[PDB]
């Protein structure tokens, strides 16, 4: 049909940063997440590697895709699916050429369809401060990311959803570790210590790039990950515009609950006090241009068109404020 051919123009981009996720959103019937996963694995030659069945890639996509709740404006399918891709563009860096193996490239795509999967649009905070069933379950600590890991995992195992049925025991349980490291690392708690231990690698980096032991391999892949989650502000301004309506959406959805409940409002969450422009500002400031620069630094100069647009975003955004 007309609507396909659409489609698969767009996924033409699968290998570029700015990719149209949006539309890719729509023109795919809200699969977003199922199709640019299972456009990656044919880029990559991932299920003869490993010995998919295509038919158990998609019955599984599709599934983790459901997980995903179609009213949460920002933590949603499309999100998955971005970070995804994002991880795919940022694997496919000149610097990094040839490091990962199969199975570590595998880990990395794997963990950033699933990282959020199931995600209530409310943040670890609010769970703890309501008492939740999930807080109450992971016992205060990255209440989300393990329930995320936990939903991932678990939906291997319906019907014709096992993609890794043909990996041996060895690959299994590496692969299973490497997906808990990555998807743990997204906590935002986790940020400072991840980006410190970046900036040490930096500083005695050795080159493309060399990492010999797990720690160090690890290490970049949770970053890199990290690094498409923290993504939406290096991408061209249309891209990051429409992610910056999300969020805001699902914090202001999040401070009516605490609202109604009589709790304080949690920053950025006040629809009747808010400040989007100096927010995104103060965002890429303490927390995305930190991690962008080294990775940029990392990579140098892979990414340098990557950080200038998340420069100039930034000064768009300083803009709107005076
Ligand atoms: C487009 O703007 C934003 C996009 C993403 C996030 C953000 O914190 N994402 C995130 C969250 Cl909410 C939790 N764990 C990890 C990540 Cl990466 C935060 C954003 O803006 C901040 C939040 C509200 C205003 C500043
Ligand atoms: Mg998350
Ligand atoms: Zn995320």
């Amino acid at each position: 049909t007309e609507q396909e051919d659409v489609l698969a123009k767009e996924l033409e981009d699968v290998n570029k940063w700015g990719l149209h996720v949006f539309r890719i959103a729509e023109l795919s019937g809200n699969r977003p997440l199922t199709v640019i996963m299972h456009t990656i694995f044919q880029e990559r030659d991932l299920l003869k590697t490993f010995k998919i069945p295509v038919d158990t890639l998609i019955t599984y996509l599709m599934t983790l895709e459901d997980h995903y709740h179609a009213d949460v404006a920002y933590h949603n399918n499309i999100h998955a699916a971005d970070v995804v891709q994002s991880t795919h563009v940022l694997l496919s860096t000149p610097a990094l050429e040839a490091v990962f193996t199969d199975l570590e490239i595998l880990a990395a795509i794997f963990a950033s369809a699933i990282h959020d999967v199931d995600h209530p649009g409310v943040s670890n905070q609010f769970l703890i401060n309501t008492n939740s069933e999930l807080a109450l379950m992971y016992n205060d600590s990255s209440v989300l990311e393990n329930h995320h890991l936990a939903v991932g995992f678990k939906l291997l195992q319906e019907e014709n959803c096992d993609i890794f049925q043909n990996l041996t025991k060895k690959q299994r349980q590496s692969l299973r570790k490497m997906v808990i490291d990555i998807v743990l690392a997204t906590d935002m708690s986790k940020h400072m210590n991840l980006l410190a231990d970046l900036k040490t690698m930096v500083e005695t980096k050795k080159v493309v790039l060399l990492l010999d032991n797990y720690s160090d391999r690890i290490q970049v892949l949770q970053n890199m990950v990290h690094c498409a989650d923290l993504s939406n502000p290096t991408k061209p301004l249309q891209l990051y515009r429409q992610w910056t309506d999300r969020i805001m959406e699902e914090f202001f959805r999040q401070g009516d609950r605490e609202r109604e409940r009589g709790m304080e409002i949690s920053p950025m969450c006040d629809k009747h006090n808010a400040s989007v422009e100096k927010s995104q500002v103060g965002f890429i400031d303490y927390i995305v241009h930190p991690l962008w620069e080294t990775w940029a630094d990392l990579v140098h100069p892979d990414a340098q068109d990557i950080l200038d647009t998340l420069e100039d975003n930034r000064e768009w955004y300083q803009s709107t404020i005076p």
